[PDB]
């Protein structure tokens, strides 16, 4: 049943110190949207996941505009807060459904309606820590060849792959999906 090459498939050069699930995706691609707000595949997979296996998610650059640039940064920064899941849902909600998300001061606004002090925001948006985590989640795609989002791998040396997967039912997929990942993650 699990074979390299059906639900995964394996790196030929392996990426050293990376977290032991290390999940990618962007605000700018509306099926990276689904992931985690239809699919929540970062929750069910959160689930059956070992007790004490981080489950990380990296943004990585759509276009290349300044915004994809800030929204990495601004990424970096809910990591650094670690108020992900706080600014997660408005972020996906303000980037593509309302829309109002525009430039990197209506993302320091969605920070503040979400209870970060607009003071405390800037604090780490300037912050070292924050640059350290700008230049992690761009080295990470970049030592995985990433070729498109959203886009899962484990302890550096794996890649999920979901269309390798029964996708005959929701349930069948993401519960598959979520086994795979726990699987995949004792290698």
């Amino acid at each position: 049943q699990y074979e390299d090459g059906k639900q995964y498939t394996t790196l030929e050069k392996p990426v050293a110190g990376a977290p032991q699930v290390l999940e990618f995706f962007s605000f700018f691609c509306a099926h990276a949207y689904q992931f985690e707000e239809v699919l929540h595949i970062s929750d069910n997979v959160k689930k059956k996941l070992p007790e004490g296996v981080k489950m990380t998610k990296y943004h990585v650059n759509f276009m290349g505009g300044d915004l994809g640039k800030d929204l990495t940064q601004a990424w970096a920064v809910a990591m650094a807060l670690g108020v992900e899941d706080k600014v997660t849902v408005p972020l996906f909600e303000g980037v593509q459904k309302t829309q109002t998300i525009r430039s990197a001061s209506d993302i320091r606004d969605v920070f503040i309606n979400a209870g970060i002090k607009g003071e405390e925001y800037d604090a780490a948006w300037n912050s070292f820590v924050v640059k350290s985590l700008v230049a992690q989640q761009e080295k990470a795609a970049a030592d995985v060849q990433l070729r498109g989002v959203p886009a899962m791998f484990v302890n550096g040396k794996y890649q999920l792959n979901p269309q390798g997967m029964d996708t005959s039912n929701m349930d069948v997929f993401v519960q598959q999906y979520a086994d795979t990942v726990k699987y995949l993650s004792e290698k």
